[PDB]
């Protein structure tokens, strides 16, 4: 099935990839805090998000306040930036997230089974309209299926409206209630103006901005999924509805991914993998530029370590909007991991009201498509796609990042520390960052095998160990190690720089390595 | 004096390097949006402190959330991460800042002159005690100073504590109020642990983390130097005070800079210029950990485009912590951009109570030296002391950023777009992007000059115009402008990454180029 996530946690909060938050005091659902090695690949991960889309689209990016006042929310969703209905209980005064408790209740008595299959249907037939039920409907729902607290026990409350924003003050006194942003979308479009004047008025243009925001989760417990506080990656793509093509298309028609649509979930049809190309001409994908981003999106998820047999993209159905949800499957089932919108009416026209005057005094009402990332549950996916447990009894543990996210692409270990091996790892380093190759120094104490498993444990691409036949042999050579396969090669410590850089870069393979370089073993 | 600084915001605002947030809904007071350009510049500048002190000093860094409960913040400063006393008005309940408002109505009768000498040192004798007054005291010296709302005009009210956090409810209901991070230090301490255990117990160590803090200032009208979201740079360095000495402090102690010492101050000498080994061996800096960060960031501002002149070191005095604040000279004034304080009893003792074992069973509290960076100030500070106007009644406009901080380093200028230069400008882009120099081809409509003129606005340092004779003549050559002169040369179109590479970083100078490359003109 999926993963020893049991096992996975535990490396993750050893290792400090990240932790709870204020955790020496009781600590705070759903807010987490990333350590060294988290932020690393934080950071790599946010990188390679700059030039997968930044760089390479061209696009404007912005840095807005996540403090927002009453008024600009108000036309938006101070109600649909997300309430969820909760329900409080008579004495222990226990909040719940109504969707949730019915969906898990209605599981419960739909299988135990004194029970009716009559029953079975009526309830699938409720499960399929949860996420629509409006107020009462579902409070009928609640005293019509009997659903009590869980964890026991007394009676529920009618489930009211809770909007899922941080309300605050800015200011003195109380005249300006602000929000924390829920999201980074709104911040573009309240810039459209300068943007587009920025763009000297031209239409098709993309921007973008990287940021936190914030929701106000009833009671998150699953992770990094369901959190409070998240750094979140969004685009906003404005196109003339009269040219709805990407000239760009061409380089991503030939991928062959998973698409969910719509109309598969109606007809309880599986997940069927498609030619992106195909996906256009057979009308299931909109159009081109909805299918660029798409396969843009797709392309940057499996370089950053996500897995494609455990990737596809869902269309939802009547739950306005085109929306393509790129999701992976974990331990948690699948989970929307970035959201791609296509939107003819959408929300700047709220705002504003901006246009683009197209040549001849025509006002352009823009189209747009949203590609949002959810940095935090994408470097999560990444930890369950790439975690793995190699053979010995002494169970080890070993992350296969990619070696553009790995916290860094190598580690040099000399032998224990002597004034010997100090020119060569000085070198070596300093030649490694003049390749722009990350590196860190292990000066740590143990078995030149212990040392490599913990930096395994971290998910370090490659190794290069500097022994005292490097020093005192005249080719001086040192060993550089593979990561996944624990093979090693024994080349030139000058060279090691350049086939590093290679490999980290997927200019070659290991094989290729191994097939110029001799091989090595203890 | 300082700069036309009228003019620069005008640039500022058009170029849109950073404008006011919600300006389509009246604007909020203390926030902006930064627009791409102002991107650029944030991230370039956020990048070379990366790489400044992360990566040089091997620093620990850390992303913990903006949200903290109440508790936490109760163990630090319910009052003392900030507030500021405020004083109403019995109508027109506008708020005011009370040490704001008693200074300047001070100034206003210590100059208006059918008044005493006696009273002038009496008021002086005040202002130099402002920043240390009680509540009650501060209320009667408005009373004795009969101090009323600056634009008219009613009486005030006796001023009371206002604090500056942020208040908000983390959860359902309300019974975990917390509060927005009004600085970034407190939650490396709370990870003290954690770091110490992922440097493996050993005792010096550093840990950094660059996020957003919120201040909720009473009424900001400065720009961006007061404001009420800010992103900040912290470290935390973590020494054994019985090793007090920084191994790499021979590196830095050789620095010329201005130092203003307590002593100084009290007995109203000048800021001295000193170098940095005088001034440890003279006492003035107490010990070369604190002296090695000092010239560390000083090295830091200069590269990212503070002048020297401008920049002072400023200790202060009674107003427990050995502080040293940079400060910038601007039109405001010297403003603090980057605090460096000593601290033997700090913030982790109360938050916690941690301490390292140094072997043999001794538990040591260490002292910590912790550099604050203020990056929109010192963003802001490098938008004055770069600011430049040309020559011609057409008063043009550049920014001379270093090229490490630029928005991109060069700018490539084909003639009218013709299917002619696509070949040698995309050969440039492409042996330019791996050549890691940034540029923008400039697809602008207008003059050669005028265009230049626009690049050099928003402070590009280099540009790369491709003719027709680069085309159509047999050594392919384009000319390369120099921003800050003008002066251009013309090398061979496949050199010029090399040299422009070289110019960015720092290895070459232009005059240096002017020697081996011939002159251009027209
Ligand atoms: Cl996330
Ligand atoms: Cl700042």
């Amino acid at each position: 099935d999926i993963v020893d996530r049991a096992k996975m946690e535990d490396t993750l909060k050893r290792r400090f990839f990240y932790d709870q938050a204020f955790a020496i005091y009781g600590g705070v659902s759903g807010l987490y805090d990333f350590g060294p090695v988290g932020c690393a690949l934080k950071n790599n991960i946010i990188q390679t998000w700059r030039q997968h889309f930044i760089q390479e689209e061209q696009i404007l990016e912005i840095d807005c306040t996540m403090l927002t006042p009453e008024p600009v929310l108000k036309t938006s969703g101070h109600v649909d930036k997300f309430a969820d209905f909760m329900v409080k209980d008579v004495k222990n005064g226990e909040c719940f997230r109504a969707d949730h408790l019915l969906k898990a209740h209605l599981q419960k008595l739909m299988s135990d089974k004194k029970c009716s299959v009559e029953k079975k249907s009526e309830m699938e037939s409720v499960l399929a309209q949860l996420d629509n039920y409006g107020q009462q409907e579902l409070a009928d729902l609640f005293v019509n299926y009997n659903v009590k607290s869980p964890i026991t026990g007394n009676d529920l409350s009618p489930p009211v409206s809770f909007n899922l924003m941080f309300k605050t003050f800015i200011g003195p006194g109380g005249n300006m209630p602000g929000y924390l942003r829920p999201e980074t979308a709104q911040g573009i479009f309240l810039n459209f103006k300068r943007l587009l004047e920025f763009n000297q008025g031209k239409l098709p243009f993309a921007a973008a901005q990287i940021g936190n925001s914030f929701r106000n989760e009833i009671s998150p417990r699953s992770g990094l999924i369901r959190v409070r506080e998240f750094t979140m990656a969004e685009i906003e793509h404005f196109v003339d509805p009269s040219e709805k093509d990407h000239p760009k298309f061409q380089n991503v028609a030939d991928l062959h991914l998973y698409l969910y649509s719509a109309k598969a979930q109606v007809s309880g049809q599986s997940a069927r993998k498609m030619r992106l190309g195909d996906a256009v001409e057979q009308g299931v994908i909109n159009n081109t530029v909805l299918g660029y981003f798409i396969g843009r999106i797709y392309l940057y998820l499996t370089k950053v370590g996500i897995s494609p047999d455990k990737l596809r993209f869902r269309q939802h159905m009547e739950n306005a909007c085109d929306c393509w949800d790129a999701e992976s499957k974990t331990s948690y089932g699948w989970i929307e991991i970035v959201g791609c919108a296509d939107r003819s009416c959408y929300d700047l026209s709220c705002h504003a009201r901006r246009f683009q005057k197209t040549l001849y005094v025509e006002e352009v009402v823009p189209n747009v498509i949203e590609p949002s990332f959810r940095l935090g549950r994408i470097m999560y996916t990444v930890f369950e796609h790439t975690f793995h447990v190699r053979e010995g009894d002494e169970q080890r543990t070993f992350f296969s990042f990619p070696a553009v996210v790995a916290p860094f692409k190598c580690s040099v270990l000399p032998l224990s520390q002597n004034q010997e091996f100090m020119p060569f790892v000085k070198e070596l380093s300093e030649a490694l960052t003049r390749h722009g190759v990350s590196h860190k120094v292990d000066d740590s104490s143990g078995s030149i095998g212990r040392r490599y498993a913990r930096t395994d444990e971290i998910g370090v691409a490659f190794g290069v160990t500097i022994d005292f036949d490097t020093v005192n042999k005249t080719p001086h050579t040192a060993t550089l190690r593979d990561r996944d396969s624990m093979r090693q090669i024994r080349a030139e410590i000058s060279e090691l720089p350049s086939i590093v850089q290679d490999l980290a870069n997927g200019n070659i393979t290991w094989a290729d390595v191994e097939a110029r370089y001799p091989l090595f073993e203890g």
